[PDB]
């Protein structure tokens, strides 16, 4: 990225829940971003579910996504969420966060495939060891909040290394609002509550497209709790709110 400057004012949506965290916004590109944290926003967390967009491109891109109309479709038999035991499409998937399709999705793009998309998108420190279907949940892959804005705005852009239909195909499945001069593409995350000393990790992460600009922001908070969960979506959009994005 280009420039990024503290603003410690922000860390009062923070303190106001003893949350610790990190935003970074970006305007208009990476050229200049804000965060209120700057050691934070270059630490890198396990990406949980924000990896659904990196592995939905790299499923279309090998063809195990045969294009952006497959079903996947529930065997019957039980799933840890009742919102994923159900047929689902691509942006349902995503959308309910239904980790079953996208560990299928990772088994069959396999590791070494995995490896070099994973290389090409500059994903993180683009460690896939711990299994093929759950190095993202549990495993040692690790990505800080500047380097998903990156990842995002190359998505944005339609220049990461990937056709730009199979880029174009995962940008609408990621839309979460959609007002005539408002748009927002979003995706969460959450690891889970961790264990004693060592916090699990919420996200937050996408972009916002007002007018004739266009903002990128991530967002993560240290989670043990799973009470808290909502702050991932609240604290953001309060500093949002209060930049006049809303
Ligand atoms: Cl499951």
């Amino acid at each position: 990225m280009g420039s990024i400057t503290e603003n410690t004012s922000w860390n009062k949506e923070f303190s106001a829940e003893a949350v610790n965290g990190v935003f970074v916004l970006c305007k208009s590109s990476s050229k200049s971003c804000a965060t209120n944290d700057l050691a934070r926003a270059s630490k890198e967390y396990l990406p949980a579910s924000t990896f659904k967009i990196p592995n939905a491109i790299i499923g279309l891109e090998t063809g195990v996504i045969k294009n952006e109309h497959q079903v996947f479709k529930w065997d019957g038999k039980p799933r840890a969420m009742k919102q994923w035991e159900r047929d689902l499409t691509l942006r349902g998937a995503i959308q309910v966060s239904a980790v079953p399709v996208f560990q299928q999705i990772a088994r069959e793009v396999g590791e070494v495939r995995m490896q070099k998309y994973l290389k090409k998108f500059s994903y993180g420190n683009q460690n896939i060891s711990g299994g093929i279907d759950k190095f993202w949940l549990e495993g040692q892959l690790r990505i800080s909040a500047v380097n998903q804005v990156e990842f995002l705005e190359s998505l944005y852009l339609n220049k990461l290394s990937a056709s730009k239909e199979n880029q174009l195909i995962v940008k609408e499945a990621l839309v979460t609002e959609a007002a005539p001069e408002y748009l927002v593409h979003s995706k969460t995350g959450f690891s889970g509550v961790g264990t004693e000393s060592n916090p699990g990790v919420a996200w937050w992460v996408g972009w916002v497209e007002k007018e004739t600009e266009v903002y990128f922001f991530a967002f993560n908070m240290d989670i043990d709790n799973e009470s808290k969960l909502p702050l991932r979506k609240s604290i953001p959009t309060k500093i949002m709110e209060s930049e006049g994005i809303i």
